[PDB]
């Protein structure tokens, strides 16, 4: 794919508050992470929030979790993050 | 992560009709499932539909499939569901 | 699930330019692929783009990558694609 032999990619799905999405996007950019943002809404409170999709090399997962924790995360705020396996990664 | 040693999380991606999204969200809440909703659109009919993202413990996958089937699912209606593996789950 | 014993599904997540989303949706339809579309936005340029979710049988992954490459993909344009494992696939 676009990944060198011997490494792996993960997919980060991070659900954060709308009021923090701006700060996270900027800090991901500063740190050379790529991201795609989704305007979403919560099942329980039924209010808008933001979901980021971040494809990242396995080697940098701790690093990106750290960024999410610093910029988002809690009485208020908070971030919910899933790390998911990726079979292949391509750019066309 | 946020998961006890010995268990695993799965990611449920459920594509349902807009007119059923309200009923599913309420029944997931009643049953202590967390969810994130995405306004989406179908590739074929090119009309709005709703996509839910639900992170759930492996032990409760049958339970949540049952909820989706009861609230959504078909001449009309219907639900399309993917169950996907999750490496880790965090809250910050 | 909805998958015959011995095969597997993959989840394709494809991020493409808005101006190409129409052409991809039509070519996926012609080729008997199902798809769900998400209006998204890029982390870096902060402009609208489109994310497709495509559940596909393992046997057809090369085929669908080929469609994405032909319709989207680059001085301009371009497509970013993740192939992800799927545990189960259901329709209700
Ligand atoms: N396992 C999971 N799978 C998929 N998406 C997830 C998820 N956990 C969280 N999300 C998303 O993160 C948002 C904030 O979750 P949080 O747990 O920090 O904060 C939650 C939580 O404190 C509480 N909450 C949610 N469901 C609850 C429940 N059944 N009982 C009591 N409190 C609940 O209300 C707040 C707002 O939740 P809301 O649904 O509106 O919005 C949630 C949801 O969109
Ligand atoms: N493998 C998959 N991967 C990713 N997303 C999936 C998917 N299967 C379904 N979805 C999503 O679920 C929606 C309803 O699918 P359903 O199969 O029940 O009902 C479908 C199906 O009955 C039919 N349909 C879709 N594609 C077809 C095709 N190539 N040939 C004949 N009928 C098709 O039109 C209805 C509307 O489909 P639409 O695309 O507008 O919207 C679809 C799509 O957004
Ligand atoms: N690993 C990944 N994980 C999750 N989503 C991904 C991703 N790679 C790309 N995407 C999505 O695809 C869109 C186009 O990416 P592309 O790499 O072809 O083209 C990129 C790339 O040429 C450049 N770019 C992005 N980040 C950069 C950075 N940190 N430094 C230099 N150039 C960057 O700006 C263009 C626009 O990127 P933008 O973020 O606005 O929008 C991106 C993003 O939404
Ligand atoms: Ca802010
Ligand atoms: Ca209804
Ligand atoms: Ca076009």
């Amino acid at each position: 794919g676009l990944v060198p032999r011997g490494s792996h990619m993960k997919m980060i799905i991070a659900i954060v508050q709308d009021q923090d999405s701006q700060e996270l996007a900027d800090q991901l950019v500063k740190n050379n992470f790529r991201a795609t943002k989704l305007a979403t809404t919560g099942g329980f409170l039924r209010a808008g929030n933001t979901t980021f999709l971040c494809g990242v090399n396995d080697d940098r997962v701790d690093e990106i979790l750290s960024v999410i924790n610093q910029t988002c995360g809690n009485e208020v705020g908070g971030a919910t993050v899933f790390v998911m396996p990726v079979d292949a990664f391509h750019q066309f």
